[PDB]
């Protein structure tokens, strides 16, 4: 009995759906032809504490960039449920960066969230062992996309810090159990500057002084939500 392992098989049957009809090679072409992703590091590392929103669509995006510096969207990996499309629509309808927020396990997903126009994606590290993170990092980066890694534990953390992530999000929920540990943000981000970190700390929930940007809002999606 595992949630986290029941949400890992649903992304990777998830993928093999979607690859029965977009093969891998294709969503990659695709992806490879995007128009270039907006910075979302510039965006973050914006003077002043930035805010990210969280997904009408077209109408709540239009709205949220008056005053956010990127838009975090929430997608649905299930086959034919509309999700990529609208965040393709959602990004052509904005023009700052817009983050597609996942359960990344497979390179197939980065660039299914590239050719729908996707700024940046998520890395969880507590799902992801060293070699998926190497890989599935450069696989963005291959794209130009920006990549936040999530972290939740003094160990994720370290894990991050000695990977050289340049943007790391900490998270308050323990993936696994499913418990929550309201003080973590503090805690982490706290041990992350005072371990040298110089990159960009995101919240993802009076931390004064702390973070560059905070984002401001069961099955994959679900659990996505429950991180933010």
């Amino acid at each position: 009995p595992s949630a986290l392992d029941a949400i890992v098989a649903d992304v990777r049957e998830d993928v093999a759906a979607r690859e029965a009809v977009v093969p891998f090679d294709e969503i990659k072409e695709r992806a490879a032809r995007a128009p270039p992703p907006r910075d979302v590091l510039a965006a973050l590392r914006a003077p002043g504490v930035g805010i990210i929103a969280v997904y009408d669509p077209i109408e709540y995006a239009k709205t949220a960039e008056k005053y956010a510096v990127a838009l975090v969207v929430i997608t649905d990996e299930k086959y034919h449920n509309g999700s990529y499309e609208d965040l393709e629509k959602i990004r052509s309808a904005v023009d700052i960066p817009v983050i597609c927020f996942d359960f990344i396990v497979d390179p197939y997903q980065i660039y299914l969230a590239r050719a729908y126009q996707a700024d940046a994606i998520v890395l969880i590290l507590s799902v992801l062992d060293d070699e998926q993170y190497r890989q599935l990092a450069a696989v963005a980066h291959s794209l130009n996309m920006g990549v936040i890694v999530d972290v939740h534990t003094e160990e994720e953390l370290e894990r991050a810090l000695k990977a050289g992530a340049e943007i790391i999000g900490i998270v308050n929920q323990d993936l696994k159990t499913f418990e929550v540990d309201r003080n973590t943000a503090e805690r982490l981000g706290r041990l992350a500057r005072e371990r040298g970190f110089t990159g960009v700390l995101l919240a993802i929930g009076s931390m004064r002084g702390l973070f560059d940007a905070v984002v401001i809002g069961p099955d994959p999606e679900k659990a996505i939500r429950e991180l933010v």
